[PDB]
């Protein structure tokens, strides 16, 4: 209800992968004061440095960071994280569950968010957001809606991009449950998304079939054709001289570009905007 | 500005245990509500079932509370539960009133999760042989037809395993709360 | 003497890798009426397919084109060629010789190339172009010049990019000796070619660890070898091909710089856009 | 289209004058004969090493109407023959016979074999034993106080039977014969 000049947004992204966060944040306009992103994987942090021009404000493990060190890198306005989930999808029968092996690192984010929060009283705008698979365990999707006092909106990129691609999304982000804009630069269907010479057989991809025909002969999709399905813009991975299994784990563990875009749009009237 | 009796908010195996314990060191209790985990399914003094449905609001209103305790004599679910209570228990910025806790296992756990717990508490643990014990209470600061009235009802109960050297840990409470 | 109007380049491209001529061509302004190109590393197929949206002709192995076939798929204006020279550099010592192992490839370049030579009295501009290492046997080079009657010419790319690749050009393209420009595309330090956060420890690449980056050293990485031999970057983003097969593809890869140096004369002899 | 004039011919096979022994045991008319060999480093004439042979020589000492190459690696001498081959073939227009002939040892890279076939587009004669590749009617194949003292040796020793001399038989039917 008072008046001072839009400022840029101050970002806390952890688990920040290939920075999504920031590509998004950039495509639309938004000015970042500072991106401060946890990150342990090195592939990761090079594409990330590579593609944001060092911007990026990397401090490692997550777990070495601690509230004294959010309260004076601080204040954040949007607090952002993806937990990996290779313990709390279902397809995995060696899973551990929430509590145990790599699940527990979500706990690290609603400690961090509680770090990071407004004390009582301080009006200012503050966003989290806080992204995972929707292949779950019901005990374990419920314990996260218990532990973050919010219950998640379920988005599948296949409405937005070309790929099957459903994730829960925990967070307080102005109208996360609004229906989702179909643009002219969405690649709806797989056949968009092909290289040269190319032939999609289904209309959406799926994270046993190897989806495109080339000339006579078979083939899965190409680490570009994956970036046109995922929203990045092309060659955004390549770099690092990384190996092709390290490329495409990069881009399955990432976020759809489009989506991001989605939750991410309203943040226009509380921020700075170029 | 003045003694107080003691509020309590226990998630530790067993609701008897901490009430128990606070009656031997002749403390008086105000409020005392227990919970468990129940992992597997679904005045002063009161249980609240599985810690499931005890939510933000819940501590809230039975608050506020002194005293948070919590462990067992699946290492993690316990743990993170009680760190979320512990959250929403704990005094808003600028509140300098007493608040304690205390959370015992088992020395037999993974290195990993005691680095865990030790920094997710900023606490290192007391080993006493073996068990350990996370707190912030002085002393606990560490370095680096016509029958009978009972019938069967088919549960196996626990009890409270800890010894009055246990309550030791506890016996700086005397200095901050009401005692009868 | 006579007037006509400029038609567009027809190219034949022995041995085209990733269609290096085509891409100079292009970016020439050469209108290409029609471009075959003999390649059978299935990667570099692809790259070329890829990128220049299926206009190449490929047949295969260039021993697989006979005389008949230059006849029914000519006429051509441009031959262009740059046989492997694993059996022709110095530096293996395993290496048979230009007439023995991979260099008697060039012969089939000798041969095609004479095959479709305009027959005598067809005054048609003809231009032929054939590229190999300076690195071999001084008998072996006395050869190729005798079996093409023509004398090389020297070329570094490190005089317009930032790479130590010396090559010898045989051809009858216009004034191939003369000196090279150096514009101001051409990225002639190492440390244009980087990507961010990397700092070039040598001016010019000679393939140590040429970078460093943070407190670390490091080899150059696929998109910095594309900036250094004059490709776009991203050029050889295709196929989900290894790290080892980008770098290979790139290696025995000619540099744009060069080959647009040599090629640029062509347009006051073809349609241009 | 007129009368028949002598044979000449162009020898790089490996042994000199062997064409021109075979060509007087036929009885065939030679108004030049003009041989080379390859080597390692540096009106009947021996012109030396192959490497001195240009375009403009054979162009010069030409036309030729044989062309002969070979040995009773063996990819320098058939290169050097088709270079040779190359220089010395008429014009396209010109009707005027011309022939050729390789001679190899079977003992070779199967390899090598059918890249001389490709090359001279003709599938090899088996003699028991050596290849001949050649252009002549009958070789058509479908799909398979004194002197002498101290120099390095130059043994002439070449082979000139009469089933070799057979092979060149179809040549006194195109080339005046005394
Ligand atoms: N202990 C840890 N601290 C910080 N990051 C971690 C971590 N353990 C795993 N990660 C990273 O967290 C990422 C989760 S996948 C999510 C990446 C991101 N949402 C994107 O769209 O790109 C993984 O890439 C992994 O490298
Ligand atoms: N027998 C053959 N027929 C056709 N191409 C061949 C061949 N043997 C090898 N090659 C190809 O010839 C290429 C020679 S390296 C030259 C590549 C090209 N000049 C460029 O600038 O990209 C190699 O890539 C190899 O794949």
């Amino acid at each position: 209800g008072s008046a001072e000049k839009r400022k840029p947004i101050r970002v806390l992204s952890l688990f920040d992968g290939i920075a999504t966060g920031l590509l998004v944040l950039k495509d639309l306009g938004i000015q970042v004061d500072r991106y401060i992103a946890s990150e342990v994987c090195e592939d990761s942090i090079t594409v990330g440095m590579v593609r944001h021009q060092g911007k990026i404000m990397y401090v490692g493990d997550v777990r070495s960071v601690t509230q004294k060190h959010i309260q004076e890198w601080g204040p954040f306005d949007l607090v952002i994280g993806g937990s990996p989930c290779n313990d709390l999808s279902i397809v995995n029968p060696a899973r551990k569950g929430l509590y145990e092996g790599t699940g527990r690192l979500f706990f690290e984010f609603y400690r961090l968010l509680h770090d990071a929060r407004p004390k009582e009283g301080d009006d200012r705008p503050f966003f989290w957001l806080f992204e995972n698979v929707v292949a779950m365990g019901v005990s374990d999707k419920r314990d996260i809606s218990r532990f973050l006092e919010s219950n998640p909106v379920m988005i599948d990129a296949k409405e937005v991009s070309a790929a099957h691609r459903a994730r829960y999304f925990w967070g307080n982000l102005p109208g996360m449950n609004r229906p989702l804009a179909s643009t002219v630069n969405d690649k709806l269907e797989l056949q968009e998304c092909l290289e040269h010479g190319r032939i999609a057989k289904f209309s959406k991809v799926r994270t046993q079939h190897f989806p495109v025909f080339m000339n006579e002969k078979e083939d899965i999709l190409w680490c570009t054709e994956m970036e046109r399905v995922f929203g990045f813009p092309v060659h955004y991975t390549d770099v690092s001289n990384m190996s092709r299994l390290a490329r495409q784990r990069l881009l399955g563990r990432s976020w759809s570009v489009p989506v991001i875009r989605h939750l991410f749009a309203p943040l226009k009237e509380y921020f700075a905007c170029v």
